[PDB]
Order: structure tokens, then sequence, then C-alpha cells
């Protein structure tokens, strides 16, 4: 499957792509404002994620740091990134269908649209200014808007036992972005696409 990753932000981002225990394609790349990077994700990839990283520094070996979404200091991510990270999430060729969604469960750093480039389903978007509107207690000094689980580490926010409800903090993400997961047990906003669809992830789709 092809994923065209497009940075429409006015700032550089370092895109990342991983399934948690391995990189997807090269795993990461710099995207200056307006740049597009097309990756190939193996069919059957379960639990894949794409995200943006901001304010990165990398040396000639591809080692360094990002203020948001750092994945063990690598340019080419092999693991998931440090929150806050808005997440494009997908499981491909799962009993003949693909499943896509956007999640704020690990916080928000950059607005995103995640849409198919092929027929048969709609895209999902979380493009509101969650960083600007972020509640004081969730603001990440390093940048972005943390989820409540990252900040407070409680069973209720982290949904440890599978017995959590919405919270004042999850409702904030849900109000700004109704089409993204706001907490682990949120009413799903997962879209079913035909198996083997192709996609585009656009950072800053509106500005």
């Amino acid at each position: 499957a092809t994923f065209e990753i497009v940075n429409r932000c006015s700032y550089t981002v370092w895109a990342a792509a991983s399934k948690g225990d391995a990189a997807l394609d090269a795993g990461g790349r710099q995207l200056n404002s307006g740049e597009s990077w097309t990756i190939n994700v193996e069919p059957g990839t379960k639990g894949g994620k794409i995200w943006a990283r901001t304010d990165c520094y990398f040396d000639d070996s591809g080692s360094g740091i990002c203020k948001t979404g750092d994945c063990g200091g690598l340019l080419r991510c092999k693991r998931f990134g440090r929150p806050p990270t808005t997440l494009a999430e997908f499981s491909l060729n799962q009993y003949g269908k693909d499943y896509i969604d956007i999640s704020n469960i690990k916080g928000f750093n950059v607005p995103m649209d995640f849409s198919p480039t092929t027929r048969g389903c709609r895209g999902v978007r979380c493009a509101a200014d969650i960083v600007g509107q972020c509640p004081a207690k969730l603001k990440a000094p390093g940048g972005g808007c943390n989820d409540a689980c990252t900040v407070f580490q409680t069973s209720e926010y982290c949904c440890t036992t599978g017995k959590c409800g919405p919270t004042e903090y999850s409702r904030f993400f849900k109000r700004l972005c109704p089409d993204a997961f706001s907490y682990v047990l949120d009413k799903p906003t997962t879209v079913t696409c035909p198996g083997s669809s192709n996609y585009r992830v656009t950072f800053c789709p509106t500005a």
C-alpha cells in the first residue's frame, strides 16, 4: 500500500512510520513545508502508525532528538514516538478490509487529515488548533498538548482495566476533534476501507 505523506505546515516536520516493533518503509524522513514523501507499507500491516515530529536535530548518522514524537532519538523510527503525537492509525488487509482512524489518545502535536486516495470510504481529520486551546494542565513544555494518561498516570485516564469513562480532559480533545479517538474506550471513529486501499496523510490540512 502506498501512503503519500504531505507536509502542508509552514514549518518542517519529520514524518515517522512504525508498527511498534519495526519501521514501516524507511521509518522516517524530513519534510520541509510543502514536501511530499511516498512510502510503501506491506499488505497485512496491523497496528501501523504515522505521525509528525517537530523541532528535530539529527547528526550525520541519523541520531538526535525531537521535541515531540521522538522515537528513541532516531531519524528512521523503528518504534513509536514519545507523546504528544497526533496519530494516523491503520490495520491493512484484515479479513479483506482496511481500518483507519486518527487518535488523540497519545496527545496532539500537529493537525492531520488521513484519507484514502482510492475509492470506497471517507477520510478522517483532526485539524482544529488543539495546541492553542490546550488546557493548562495538559500543555507540554516541550510543545504540544498531552493526553491525560501521559500527564497523570491513573487507571481512569489510562483505562488500565478496561473500565474507564470519558473525562473532562478527554472531552476537550473530543470537542475540538469529534472524528478522532479521545480516550481508549471512546465510541470508535474507525473507518472501514476496501482491503489494499492507498492513502494520503496531510499535516496541517487547513493551514
